[PDB]
């Protein structure tokens, strides 16, 4: 093999090994292995990389190069093919609210990141990925299939810039390309608190020894906090509206804003930190700011787990949650808790569930405002909508009430997200989602579908009759062979997602496999898991299970209507209790005493 000790992560840590508390980033979980599952390592393969080269060349690269004998069809062509839809009349989950769709994507956050390269501090290349649609180097710009209606309004490409990469940051050579995973792969809340030294310190209030993170200075809600401006320009925040110059949040993590409800939810998690470490002082007059930190951290590790583990992994699974996770047995030191790459496509179905419009409510859950109802890209990076028009309660209030989008064969990713998607380095509100995650799994050597049907012990179609009894739709497989040619083509995302979903779940039986493995492997490879003797008292468990977003709602916010099971869909008012009964965090149990 080739080196097996490289990197270039963060460098001078060293284990307390007797430490109640995680780390920031990650090391120190394993104490055999202490860079597992830490932050900025390579993103585990649990199947080596295919590229064009065998090394780091994507396959679609080279117009000449083949993928078993065939073309590998542009990004966009598949995704004007396969992806789009026009009708957004009958797409919503009858039984999943948006929260369904939210979390997911909190989760996923907490999870993994993968953020583009660099070496550009007064980048001109930058630009001529942008003007020109040069391809070199790390520029590999999606090209616009012939009649493609962005030709007449937006040029010949979309500008993309391949993932940042181990060990280095320059072409080099070696094994083959391993991609970077920025964020931690324990689900311990590094969205909050972040990754990085530096960053974590940066958003703690050290001014007073109560344990509290920074908020807002400028800005209120109601008399609630509201996350730090990240004071850094150019901001893509500002760039929206140049005239209500209203940043960006600072979070633990830097996609915070990519959209509204996103910061929303940043919102109550930060708010949350606090109410705790507040709580804590009031039972522990005695505690420093450091113990207010981390103890108020560790619960909020634990709420997300509970959360994920309980309430959202159940429905997303559905009859295959117990095959893919049993019940807890335990840690198990010789588990790998790393992300791998594969899952960072894998996890990418909750594209499909978001629906083309936000929604704001009052009080009694009706219409908030004239424009109460927005178009989901008219939200991207948009910090404005919630800091100068009405605070995040309207916003919480549609989470709830809203339903999420259903992932439909025949309507797969919304137009808001497949034309009119804003990144934060461009200016316009035009580019494709869907045609980025499949050039992604390009830029990330990801082995075909049927490669990965097969890693999940499932059938491999071969004939085009196969896909479509696997697909269980004709046209769809059809569409799919007429660009791909041979199933062992097909980019993984759509293929994944293609499946009908399980009985009770929202994904496929091989997305279900993926997710599935990779959580376990998080649980129990974690050894703060909550559940491990050690961790948390069994009384602190005991207050622990009680947990609901519902109730993180009630005690961060001024909305007192919420509902029981806030996943699935609800109606208002019938499925609408008030807060008082609902359950609350018992922190008793934390009470220390002295002598
Ligand atoms: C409107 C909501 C959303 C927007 C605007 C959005 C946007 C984006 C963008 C721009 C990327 C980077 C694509 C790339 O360069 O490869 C991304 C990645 C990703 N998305 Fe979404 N997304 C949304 C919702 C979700 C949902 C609900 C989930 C999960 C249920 C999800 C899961 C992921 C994952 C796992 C990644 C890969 C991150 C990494 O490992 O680097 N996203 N999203
Ligand atoms: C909308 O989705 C709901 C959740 O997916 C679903 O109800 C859930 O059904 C499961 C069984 O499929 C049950 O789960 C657990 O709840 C019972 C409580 O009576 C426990 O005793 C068992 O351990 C069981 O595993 C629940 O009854 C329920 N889950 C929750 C969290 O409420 C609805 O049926 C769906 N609605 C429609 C119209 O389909
Ligand atoms: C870090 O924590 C500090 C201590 O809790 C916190 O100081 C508190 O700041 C708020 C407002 O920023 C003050 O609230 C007061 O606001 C009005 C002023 O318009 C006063 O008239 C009221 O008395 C009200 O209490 C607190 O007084 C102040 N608390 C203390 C003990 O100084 C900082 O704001 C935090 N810093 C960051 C960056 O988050
Ligand atoms: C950029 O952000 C601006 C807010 O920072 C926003 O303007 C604001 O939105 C509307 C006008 O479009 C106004 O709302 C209503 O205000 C009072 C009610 O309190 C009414 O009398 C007005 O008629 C109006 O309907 C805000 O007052 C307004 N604020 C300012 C300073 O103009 C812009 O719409 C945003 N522009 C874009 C392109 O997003
Ligand atoms: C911890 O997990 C490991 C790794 O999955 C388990 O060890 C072995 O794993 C291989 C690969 O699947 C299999 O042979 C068995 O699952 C295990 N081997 C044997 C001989 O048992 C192991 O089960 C787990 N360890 C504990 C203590 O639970
Ligand atoms: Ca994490």
């Amino acid at each position: 093999s080739w080196e097996v000790g490289c990197g270039a992560p963060v460098p001078l840590v060293t284990c307390d090994e007797q430490s109640p508390y995680r780390t920031i980033t990650g090391d120190c979980n394993n104490r055999r292995s202490p860079a597992l599952g830490a932050a900025n390592r390579a993103l585990a393969r649990w199947l080596p990389a295919e590229y064009e080269d065998g090394l780091a060349v994507p396959f679609g690269w080279t117009q000449r190069k083949t993928r078993n004998g065939f073309r590998v069809p542009l990004a966009r062509e598949v995704s004007n093919k396969i992806v789009g839809y026009l009708d957004e009349e009958g797409v919503l989950d009858q039984n999943r609210s948006l929260l369904f769709m939210q979390w997911g994507q909190i989760v996923d956050h907490d999870l993994d990141f993968a953020p583009e390269t660099e070496l550009g501090s007064s980048e001109h290349s930058k630009v001529q990925c942008e003007e020109y649609c040069v391809q070199g180097d790390e520029c590999f710009p999606i090209m616009f299939p012939k009649n493609d209606p962005k030709l007449k309004t937006q040029g010949k490409c979309m500008p993309f810039f391949r993932a940042g990469f181990v060990c280095p940051t320059p072409p080099y050579q070696s094994l083959a390309r391993d991609q970077i995973n920025a964020v931690t792969s324990f689900l311990d809340a590094s969205l909050v608190y972040g990754s990085e030294p530096s960053l974590a310190s940066r958003l703690r209030n050290l001014s007073s020894p109560l344990g509290l993170m920074a908020v807002n200075q400028e800005a209120w809600d109601h008399g609630l906090a509201y996350p730090p401006f990240n004071n850094v320009k150019p901001s893509p925040c500002e760039f929206i509206n140049t005239t209500a110059h209203v940043p960006c949040f600072q979070a633990g993590d830097s996609r915070a804003s990519e959209q509204i409800l996103l910061a929303t939810v940043h919102t109550l998690l930060l708010r949350e930190h606090n109410r705790l470490a507040r709580e804590l002082k009031r039972l522990n007059p005695h505690w420093d700011g450091e113990m207010l930190y981390q103890e108020a951290r560790k619960i909020l590790g634990a709420f997300i787990q509970i959360i994920t583990f309980r309430d959202y992994l159940p429905i997303v699974l559905g009859s295959e949650m117990q095959k893919w996770i049993p019940p807890y047995q335990g840690y198990n030191n010789s588990v790998d808790p790393r992300i791998s790459n594969v899952f960072t496509f894998a996890f990418r179905f909750g594209h499909m569930e978001v629906p083309s419009t936000v929604s704001r409510l009052d009080e009694n859950y009706q219409p908030w405002g004239p424009e109460a109802e927005l178009p989901l890209h008219t939200l991207f990076f948009n910090t404005w909508r919630i800091i100068k028009d009405g605070g995040i309660d309207p916003l919480v209030r549609g989470l709830l009430a809203k339903n999420s989008k259903l992932m439909n064969q025949n309507k797969m990713v919304t137009s808001e997200l497949r034309n009119k998607l804003f990144q934060p380095t461009h200016k316009v509100h035009g580019f494709d989602l869907a045609a980025i995650n499949l050039q992604r799994c390009r830029d990330h050597g990801m082995p075909g579908y049927n490669s990965w049907r097969g890693f999940c012990g499932l059938s491999q179609p071969k004939t085009l009759k196969g896909l479509q009894a696997v697909l269980k739709n004709k046209v769809l497989a059809k569409k799919l062979l007429d660009l791909y040619k041979t199933p062992d083509n097909i980019d993984i995302w759509i293929g994944g997602n293609a499946e009908p979903m399980v009985e009770r779940g929202r994904v496929g039986p091989l997305l279900a496999c993926l997710l599935g493995r990779q959580f376990q492997q998080i649980r129990d490879g974690d050894r703060f898991w909550w559940e491990n003797p050690g961790v948390f008292t069994e009384k602190q468990r005991d207050s622990l299970q009680k947990v609901s977003f519902s109730r993180l709602i009630c005690d961060n916010t001024h909305i007192t209507k919420v509902p029981l099971h806030a996943f699935q869909a609800n109606n208002y008012p019938h499925d609408f209790v008030d807060c008082s009964a609902v359950d609350k965090l018992d922190l008793s149990p934390w009470a220390s005493r002295e002598n």
